[PDB]
């Protein structure tokens, strides 16, 4: 089967309007909540939106059997004020994801957002983590830049600021899925910021003692590791002057395959190996456009991996299902 | 013939000491200048330092015939105060490079730093550009982040803030070589910051009308374009609703080959083509370490390109000399 | 006839979702626009949602014949960045109000938001004003605090920073309707901030030369003037050594009747007179809760005014009808 | 008897000069202190200065028997630096009020300033409170905005930041009299800022648990509650889904009658009742200008209340006398 | 005769209370003004205040025939907001000084404050200068730090920011009397800040081209030049490496003698000469305390100068009257 | 015997280059260290540079037998970021000084810099103080302005912020030598800033209870106490209402004689007495210029003190050796 480890929820429009209202009244109306029926939640999974077809229909067309769906990260407003609206919105998105996966369990598997508020101790996400565990969530999006490309930044991922979360994630045996959210920069919009933040996050993890202190910590880096597999040589070289090689820490990391060129997919898999690659596509999303020279949708990338002749059938099964099943603790 | 388009000056210690002193008295002692003889400058290009051998000796070992040497970018302190020390130090570095190229002209071709001060109009670098042109300089390092990963940032490269510079570069028919400088971030040290800034600079140039307005502008992006050749699919996808595709603007750009894995070199060349790649190594530098699996230096990357069977001899001559001769206007 | 001069649009949920997305991609996806059908715009004006009933049904239940609808002010994010999303959202709201009034012209009359970006010169709202004039809009919400209770504030309304806008309003002979937007304060939420800002705006206009320099400028102050009619004595007292008395400039202002107690409505009308009061209710909205004493919504305030013995039937026609017709340039319609 | 619960000290010029010098040397000359004789303190309460007549003569002309005098709030510079000059000045003002009330006890009753420094924990005012208690003070001015309309603001009055103060006030059984101080805004000068801050403070207290947690806390809101009695409807409406209604917490508050129009006084008393209104005038001060319609000062508001037919003579005794006696713990004196 | 060029007004207490009220209402009451009778103004000149005797009586006791009285600088609040209160207060102080000198012309000569608002162009003081000229004022206190030891500072005195004032002062042929005002520092209170600011101001004037561009500019530096005459050697030495000697610019400057030790007075006069020293005492003020070992008031410093045996009678006449008569254009 | 208590290390260029590099990579390269041989260090102490002769040769010319050498304060960058480079650079300077004193022990006695980081608790310099004590250091430079004339300042020296340091200094019975470092001001360059900071530091110490609480604390104020001996009268006057007089606290302080005019040297010695003056010259440095009226170097000031007829031979021995032997605990 094909399990896509990187999708984002197709939600009723009510969800995004709830965000706008929270921001407008800043909590003066209280928490309230998203009011949508089960029927509206299902309808949202079939609605075209800005894509060539509905979310469910696209996954069928591409041969994807199941997809792990998480919040749309660019909406999660981790730098917004007041803090409570960040928490409330994150909670409502997760609840909506839970409902949709309960209504469409044949296709969608829930992955949670963390209510990271820029500057708050990381322990402030633990209550929502626990609620999500109880709801059957299988992982958590981890944002290395809750400041959303502002004047300030958070500590690097090797900093002890993050250690309470790594400890909890190991206790749960659930993964962190590195994913930045928004960007306040006119130079780097959010879709580019994703990549730069994946690069910084991966670099931090491969030049610190995180995996010495948390040998079982499971981290999936989005978008084939940002720049890292392409730029690995220079960071490996610089690490020869140091304690442990960059590559020896990088070996601990998982990477998803959200890359829309064959050459990039080849380099990722040849660099980190089929044992550390999880098929993911972000479909529907950024890549849901047609190449006019081939007619293929750019985020229909499973065929590239199926056709790679340097991979065995066993390797392909790792990438398409077994790694996700292990990393996200998916049961038969 | 092998021409290495990306090297940084091996300078006598007196240069870096001049920087320290300038920062310490902030101009209260006057501009002054670096006081250093020629034997001292030559010695710098032969001194082993932390590398396995001297700068000249390494280039000989690797079969490099000539190298374009520019300032060491991480020393150029474009965010430092007061502004006059940034100008003065850049001018003194350019002068030292000129001396070293004159003293050792069988090897070194001069490329200039620009005295970019965070927040200053770009026209403030023109006087130095003119001086360097008079001295036979063949290009300029262009820093997209003179704020050096500070609380503020400069406008994106498509912003008219930069148009005066593109104008001058087209008048001179000389190239800009994209290279960031330092980084004030605890999360992103300068060696990582280089790559993220190349990604942003390239993204900005490929999603703006720069090459529509300056069809003849010559830009070389360092380090194989940051993340861009690896992450091209997602940015091409997003551009399909736009005046021009990301790839159509990217086709105007040149890239150097400062990449220390074979797979990354292959992906760069397959992505942009031999007609847009310039051999570069940054030797000596972060790559000047021994890969004990081979005994070879990591930045000795010419053999990788020489052994790619998908490239013709003509394609290899483009990468190793012809593109650089054209882009940097090198005379036989 | 009863014309309600203070209502805010009941918009399809797509409009607010559009705002959330603009803020999320910060305009990196381009301007785009709200994608809603005529059917969705009409349904929204009848949808029950947070109130006891739909927007149009409540106006029918209350005997309101027409209502001037403007943007929902607390959504207009005048302090948000980048500036372009403030402009774009304001334009989309105005376009949607035009469509809803076009689709339901027996009920709704269009009043425009201004794309006020904190810190920008006021002339940056003129292009959108001209577009709204072309679309038939009859007035403009004017926000004295586009900084939305932030660390900084705009100049007072008497400052020459605003004079270009007053000039244009006089050229058009169209009113400004004073209305603050959101509030970044934890002490002062937006529904309270409205009142305080109305008080400041009114105070500025009555202690400056605006009406000396723009005698025909038409200004309607929301919510019965914030605190001013109640606190008028202290401001009048301190004005006695100035060019004109506070009351002499205040006589130029119009005031809407969005007040939900009988005693406050009585004080408003006795203070400024029926010649300067425009019936307004903000229904549906803050006042859309059942008053236990009457079994009716608190924003069903028309009967209080109709039953005031100290007003003539002509006075009541001014409040319910004639003043809005004059101030908002309403032609013979229905 | 008529007790005016809202007056501010008429101090010798030396007190204000002392403030200027503290600010100038920023405490580098040490704390020092105001140097004034008993004679200078007495003369100041009779000096004409900016008003039509002396402080005591006006109270006699108006038939006020006694007045509770507190600091002049707009001089108390709660946002000034360094913090020590705020404390020192507050202490000197309180000492001077004690002396003036000691020297003229048939006229003046002491009410204290709190040395609120923007950003300091509220417990830093406790030492001075204890000293004022020892000196016979009968209440405390409480400033909800010690930041004085700056870039920052204090927590709302419902925040636990203030709970230590409410506890102490209940221990002492003495009231807080809500009063803002100066304002750094060019839009909102201090006389207007007073009103807006009273509105926020009242709103905070009526939408929080303060009176649930401190049922015997005594709070008097200056200037008839800012905007609140006039704007009560909208706040009541939005409170219907909360622990208690806005009006249910508002019933705990007392309000002074510093309002200079008859219609506003009528609305105040009809809204909160005579059981919660304390006569106050702020004479001499903002209202100390001749009302042309009466030939009397605008702050001569006692006759308006005395002539309200809808109040019993007992009601008027509550407003003029009994409420202040209960709230400020005034014993049988004169 | 003895003319004391450095005194500060003994004003009715109403003046300082007016400042407190301006600050309290921030102009919301309008400008208003100080309301005091001629009799109150005279009384203030006879009142002891915090001193051993009244202002007039002290000058009589010390043998001072006339004194130039200026605003009390530590009250002038040049960093206060809003700007208009700085201007209004300065104007009221100057008007009060004018009235007192008109009422007591046998003793007091008027010197004006400038309404310098931190950050305002210096041209904003010219209107008050003109009013003061019309009132017969004979000089102006010049504050080199209107920011009053804040986070920011004004340009050095050689900066062209100040050139419009130097031009006006030469047009009027009236002097600037360097005097700082308040200090927002817990480390340097105002009485120490005076000295440091005199040092900086003098240094700026002796290391710039001010006296080349304004050869006739008359500047009296308060308190014997801060640190400069004592520290002159090091600044002279450093200037030998430069254009003009520190001493050659310093020769253009006048200095008052507000120094309360004999040794300091000797050093000042031996360093700059009797031709550039103007007797001043600041009496009543900081020095109006009794030395318990001699019973002499510390600011009774004329006898020290009268008794110096290295000065001729002509020199002493320069210091005690002739220099002030020339510098402040005092007519017989 | 002449002991010069105020000299700054003549260091090989490699030291200042190490500073530049540290600032450039901000620790991303590791702490590293200065790499320099002994011939290079000796050569530094003999190299002419910009002076009329080498450091050692000048001291011989002037009759100075030994000099206490400390860091060059204007290089110590106490306001620089990140904090670790301030610590590392201070440590490397102290190590180099130790090497040079060991290599040239007939001349140089070691005095340490403190790794003061603006805003850090003073206890953060104790580890380095201990290390320097173990290495035989005889004193410490104390910077009252680690913020280097920035927007913020440190607490005054009487503040308990500094009491831990005074405690340690009394435990070690070692002195603090007051010396500011750099200055970020365009108005006050560092050579002027030194003097203003000495004035403030001395004022703070003489108007606080430091010497009441640490009667044995040894403090040497550079440059003859800034302005203080010249401006003493006004500060004594203001102190007559205080627990102790300014002069009574000032009597505990020592002053070095780095003053380059005869009159200033005389005023210092007459003001504080021979028992509190330590000969110092800062040679070579800002005073190493030829006064062409004599041909003598401005910082050759020993002859002035030798020829003062108001001092006994015993008084001169105090100034030239005995006070320094006692204050810096020098062994015979
Ligand atoms: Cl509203
Ligand atoms: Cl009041
Ligand atoms: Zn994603
Ligand atoms: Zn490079
Ligand atoms: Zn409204
Ligand atoms: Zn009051
Ligand atoms: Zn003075
Ligand atoms: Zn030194």
């Amino acid at each position: 089967m094909i399990i896509d480890c990187h999708g984002h929820v197709s939600a009723p429009v009510e969800l995004w309007a709830y965000k706008a209202s929270l921001l407008a009244h800043r909590g003066s109306h209280g928490r309230g909540g998203v009011k949508v029926t089960d029927e509206q939640i299902i309808a949202a999974a079939h609605h075209k939106e800005t894509w060539p077809d509905g979310h469910i229909e696209l996954l069928h067309n591409h041969g994807t059997d199941m997809q792990l769906i998480s919040p749309r990260p660019f909406q999660m407003m981790n730098s917004a004020k007041p803090a409570r609206v960040v928490h409330w919105f994150c909670e409502e998105v997760n609840t909506l994801i839970h409902r949709q996966c309960t209504l469409i369990p044949e296709m969608f598997i829930p992955v949670a957002g963390l209510p990271q508020v820029a500057g708050e101790p990381i322990e402030n996400v633990f209550a929502e983590m626990d609620r999500c565990v109880s709801m059957g969530f299988k992982g958590f999006l981890l944002n290395p830049d809750p400041y959303e490309n502002g004047a300030e930044e958070a500590p690097p991922l090797g900093d002890r600021y993050w250690y309470p979360l790594y400890e909890k994630l190991c206790e749960l045996d659930l993964p962190a899925h590195i994913h930045a959210t928004g960007s306040q920069s006119e130079r780097s919009p959010y879709s580019l910021h994703f990549i730069n933040e994946e690069t910084i996050a991966t670099y931090n993890l491969c030049t610190s003692s995180v995996f010495d202190d948390f040998p079982q910590l499971k981290v999936v880096v989005s978008h084939g590791g940002g720049a890292i597999p392409y730029q690995l040589g220079r960071f490996e070289s610089q690490s020869r002057r140091s304690k442990h090689l960059f590559s020896e820490r990088m070996a601990k990391l998982y990477f998803d395959t959200v890359l829309y060129t064959e050459g990039a997919l080849r380099l990722l898999i040849e660099t980190v190996g089929p044992e550390r690659c999880l098929f993911g596509s972000e479909c529907p999303g950024v890549g849901s456009t047609i190449d006019p020279a081939t007619g293929k949708q750019m985020d229909h990338i499973a065929p590239f991996i199926q056709k790679f002749d340097f991979l065995s059938d066993a390797d392909k099964k790792l990438i398409f299902e077994d790694n996700a099943r292990k990393v996200f603790n998916l049961e038969v």
